[PDB]
């Protein structure tokens, strides 16, 4: 008998409370793709909300997907055309591909690309597996002093990355950072490397707070059921003045109205949480102070950058892991991430390397 | 007996209404101040509003306020600090001038100095009457070929040109402007002029989008019953395309939310027009789709500039002013504005030169 | 016997001084490429340079090169993966694509990816020949109302176009640019397009300075012996200050020094001529004064709005054409552009169709 | 008899090589003014250079000027219309103070504003003396943890916050600073506290590179006799790349050009080293990989946010100080800086207080 073949274990949702591990055939890249030895993969809210409710917003899984999408991993075989990566590069990888280069694309906003791939958004299959490809241009070397983890912390860096930069996030600057979940955890993290001032973070949790002012937060506002307009004057109220940017990252409306009234005019107010298709906000008092709001869609031209942040030490996203399984024990993994306790939980689909 | 002196009658808003010509003392100019004899006065809907209401918002009239702030005049009288401006010197005078220099005068955006004086918003006089003192920064010379009526007609330019400029409004564009009222209509003469390929009008009234017609608009389009969804699906229908910035000149809910579905993604959705307090909105839809939501206050740096493009025949507003009376026939004018029909109304101050 | 089967007759530089009409095969398109039967092809200077020196600096010709880079043409045949386009369609052809994602192509400025093909820029065939194939993301179809001679001037248009941009060009701005050969006529159609108030134009010669005023100059200056401090004290008392924004478009140092000295502090000094590897200028004063030195490789992202500008009639290069012959008298058409008489010279590729 | 009167002394340069203390009058400030008690100012190259030639260019001292203006204070005295400070107040002050409310003002470029006044800058007496008046509006308080030390230092680190700034220094840059004097330590401080992951610095002196080591300085090339070129390559060797951003802050020939050729394509160049009036560079290098050259004139907007990264211990400028003398050391210590060994020296001017 032939040696045995390698396998290709997968984390699938096939609907809403059905989560399975099964086998999948192993990808063939294309020309300008890679295949990949995954190693570390991060849950995301969002890869646990596809389990739970089988879809988000009008994004639904109507056929099985693999979930996953804050990953690295080892290059296992590169196609014909790649010549930036070869077969043994520990990489991160960019989720977003788009499939054409449309003006988007060479306008340098990729990001808004309609027709972009993007890992574990159906119907797109995610990276929570043995062996993925992808293309050759989304997968970046990392440097030997960045571990596979810090890789796949990139992916949500990214996002406050991007978010920092839609706010112009700059010297000197105070910010407030409206919620404390990974998300306006990486968004402290990357405004004070930008070098803000002061970062003021809010949150229901104290907790999260708790850790948030371990990481870098200069001042942390417990939210109870204040107003909108008494949460802006308590933040300034501690800062002694309106802070130039606020990155919304709760998606809860009376947030989002705390950030308008709380924005410095002409500051900006970015919004990175996902609320309800409607919201109810004093539009005119944002309007004519010049408070400009700007959306944030994922990212773009944001894996160097970070990259380059990682291998200089300038940022430090280890301690947002809380807790590591084997791939195998994806649902334990998963069940704790419902438990509200932790935070980032990594998945590690290696047998060979679980380490960091 | 001693020669008669001057007179300085005003039109003044002592209440809702309660409108009233009046006589004031002549001002006086500080070392950095002009006074000028008033010429031309343009009537703007804010200026009826205070006397319909007494009041916009928290900008109520306590006391009597002279009206008028979109206007130009004949220097009369120097200050012993003043150079650039001389006794005959025809001007245009833009109305908010900071009283201090600030962190928002230093950065390069006065206009959204706390502390500003701005012509007829309370507790600040406004310049319909015949002698007005003003900073000398502030009073621009007019060349030759730029009459009084279009010195008087760069301040709602302005309104046009800050809009613009804070919406990207640049060569090639497809821009969307909602509502045919004078700001609307000077918005469209701006974004032609900064090279928009196609501007698309909005509007209640057929009448409003002819005179659009007349003066550039390349489509137009009556609002009558139709939902927000429906009107963006008409004008992405018409240009074929989304159109990259959009220019809400009307202050309603239901156009702002059209603003927000037929921007393209990665555009920018203006805001000029003045609301209620609060607003329901697709948040959601603009800021997934990195729409930005940029608010407009008045204007700042657009005197010279819009000097240069009447000078130039750039532009031409002329056809905006439908109607001109004398000051003494300000009430007049005022009724006739809340008629409806016309649509830049002038008060003419000086009876020397009536003309425009 | 079988059909005829068409032929590709192109236009080739062996040499120096060594310019053939040769017969090439048909092109094949691969899956995201189209065929096209080429119509129009400008003659640029680059063109005609090959012709004489057989290269441009580091660019040589070290094997017979098609020429030809400012084009239009019809669909001929599709690759399978190509959607926006079908055969019959009329295209404008944008001569650089990028051969990979690097990342100045995500980041959208992918005119400075190192690996980009480029139309007849040695080692990369052009397309004055009767089929071409090229990259379907890079062929835009133009509208009905647009002319084939026009669809091949967005070329140099895009010139003019990425120099606006990159000087930061916009309403009521007063631009000097420098040179009146065709580069600096389509950067004074721009400028004009994008609102500039005023624009001067400077040249050796005063016939070309002629057809300048006749497209749309402000004011022009005839060059002889003077100094570049003269230059730009002639350009300032002609305007009556100093413009915001140079484009020197001449790639001499004279030119260069005269638009330091020219350009208003704080304003843009744009480089599109090409000149020495190395230029003494007074670059004290223009940092000093920061006025912003920036050059031009090129341009990236202007297909989709020159195309826009031209079917709105916002901008008319007709004029700009002073000949036109078909592809098998090209020959003559280069001894013509060496006469330096005429602008513009177009080759007529499809003898199905002569007309513009 | 009656109580003595205060003195001051102050430090003027009559010509070449004629430097005196000397006693003046006690300045009354206007109504926007306030009288400050020096502290502390530190000597800058240009208060030297004046020193020794009695010019910088074509700025000749004509009249005896006091030299300074590097510097904070105590407000002793406030003029009427003063309102942010009183009598006690710690300050840092910000030396260039417009005269006027023109058009740089406005746009918020002050700095470009040709009628400033600038302390120590003929024939701008500066602030090296006991008493001294300057406008309000540019006097910031010093929050209570900040040094007057730290506050004089603002001056020298606003120069590296505008240069960065101009540069576009962002998260994870590549930056190359030529130069390790006051300058290049200042910008190298702020680079990294502007999140620039690598930051290569370059200088003659071994000595002045092992303490740019000491502050934060990632890599650091000693200059001894090696071309541009090799300068330029030497540098991305180092950085396994090239840098994003250069500042040059030499104002050497040699180094400019190595600048333009250690730049990655797309980059900026940015100039705040002063150099001859005519300068021989690779222009058409930077030209054509459009490498954009900035220059730099002072600072504008940059008090607020030093004193914020100072507050909040953001970055440390103390270690730059090498030396302090009271006022009436002067000599000793512009002697001392001539012998070029230390780096920043602190001149006493408050005998009340001669602590950092
Ligand atoms: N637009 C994008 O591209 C993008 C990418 C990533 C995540 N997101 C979204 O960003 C948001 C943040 O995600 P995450 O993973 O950090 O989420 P999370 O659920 O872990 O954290 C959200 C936090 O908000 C806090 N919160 C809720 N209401 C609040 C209020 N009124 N005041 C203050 N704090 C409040 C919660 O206690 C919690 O800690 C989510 O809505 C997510 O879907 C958007
Ligand atoms: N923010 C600022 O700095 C600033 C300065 C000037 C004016 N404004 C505001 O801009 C707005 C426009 O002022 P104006 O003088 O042109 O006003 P206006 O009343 O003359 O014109 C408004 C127009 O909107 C149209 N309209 C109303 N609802 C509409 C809808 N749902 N769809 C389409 N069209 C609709 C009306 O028919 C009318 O022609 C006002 O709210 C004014 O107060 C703001
Ligand atoms: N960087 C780029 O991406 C790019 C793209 C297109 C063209 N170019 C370059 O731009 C330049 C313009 O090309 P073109 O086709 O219009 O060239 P051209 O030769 O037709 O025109 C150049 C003009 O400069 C004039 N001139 C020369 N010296 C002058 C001086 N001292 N003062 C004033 N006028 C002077 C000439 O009389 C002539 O009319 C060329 O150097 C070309 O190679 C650069
Ligand atoms: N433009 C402005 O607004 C502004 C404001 C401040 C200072 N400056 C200027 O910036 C420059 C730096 O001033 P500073 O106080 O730090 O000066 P400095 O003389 O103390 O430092 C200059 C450094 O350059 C080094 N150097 C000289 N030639 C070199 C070369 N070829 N390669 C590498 N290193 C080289 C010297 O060894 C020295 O350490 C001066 O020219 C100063 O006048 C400009
Ligand atoms: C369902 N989506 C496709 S969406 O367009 O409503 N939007 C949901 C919120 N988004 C999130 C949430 C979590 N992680 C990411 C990217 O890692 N994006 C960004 C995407
Ligand atoms: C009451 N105001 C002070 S306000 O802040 O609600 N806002 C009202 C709308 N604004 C208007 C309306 C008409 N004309 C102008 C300026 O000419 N501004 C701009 C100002
Ligand atoms: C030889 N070249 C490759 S180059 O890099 O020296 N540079 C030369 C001048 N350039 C020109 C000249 C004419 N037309 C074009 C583009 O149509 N580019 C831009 C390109
Ligand atoms: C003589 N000057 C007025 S100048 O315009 O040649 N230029 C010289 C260099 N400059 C310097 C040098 C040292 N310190 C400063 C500001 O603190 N500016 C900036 C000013
Ligand atoms: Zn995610
Ligand atoms: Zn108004
Ligand atoms: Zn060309
Ligand atoms: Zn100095």
């Amino acid at each position: 008998a032939a040696a045995a073949k390698p396998n290709n274990l997968s984390l699938v949702v096939h609907g809403p409370g059905d989560l399975r591990l099964e086998n999948y055939p192993i990808p063939e890249p294309g020309p300008n793709e890679v295949l990949l030895r995954m190693h570390s993969v991060g849950i995301c809210g969002s890869d646990v909300h596809y389990w739970e409710y089988g879809r988000i917003g009008n994004f639904i899984v109507k056929k099985p997907m693999v979930l996953g999408h804050e990953a690295s991993g080892t290059v296992e075989k590169v196609g014909s055309s790649v010549k930036h990566l070869k077969p043994g590069d520990r990489v991160a990888i960019e989720p977003g591909a788009p499939r054409e280069n449309d003006e988007f694309c060479k306008m340098g906003r990729y990001n808004l690309s309609p027709s972009i791939f993007f890992c574990a958004t159906p119907p797109d299959d995610g990276n929570l597996c043995r062996f993925y490809k992808h293309n050759a241009a989304f997968c970046y070397k990392l440097p030997d002093n960045v571990t596979f983890e810090e890789g796949a912390l990139i992916e949500p860096l990214s996002v406050g990355i991007h978010a920092c930069r839609r706010g112009g996030v700059t010297l000197g600057h105070k910010v407030l950072v409206c919620g404390a979940g990974p998300i306006g955890m990486v968004t402290l993290l990357v405004a004070k490397a930008m070098g803000a001032a002061q970062v003021v973070v809010t949150d229901l949790s104290a907790t999260r707070l708790s850790k948030a002012k371990e990481i870098g937060a200069d001042l942390v506002l417990q939210i109870s059921k204040e107003s909108p307009q008494e949460i802006a004057r308590k933040v300034e109220g501690q800062l002694g003045c309106k802070p130039e940017v606020t990155i919304e990252c709760t998606g809860a409306e009376a947030s989002i109205q705390a950030g308008i009234y709380a924005t410095r005019s002409g500051g900006t107010l970015v919004l990175v949480g996902l609320g309800s298709e409607m919201t109810t906000v004093p539009l005119l008092h944002a309007a004519i102070r010049e408070v400009d709001i700007k959306g944030v869609f994922r990212y773009c031209n944001t894996w160097p950058v970070a990259i380059s942040m990682l291998a200089s030490k300038s940022v430090n996203v280890k301690p947002l892991v809380t807790h590591r399984f084997p791939l195998e024990k994806a649902l334990e993994a998963f069940e704790t991430f419902k438990k509200g306790l932790g935070l980032k939980i990594m998945l590690k689909c290696d047998p060979s390397d679980q380490n960091p």
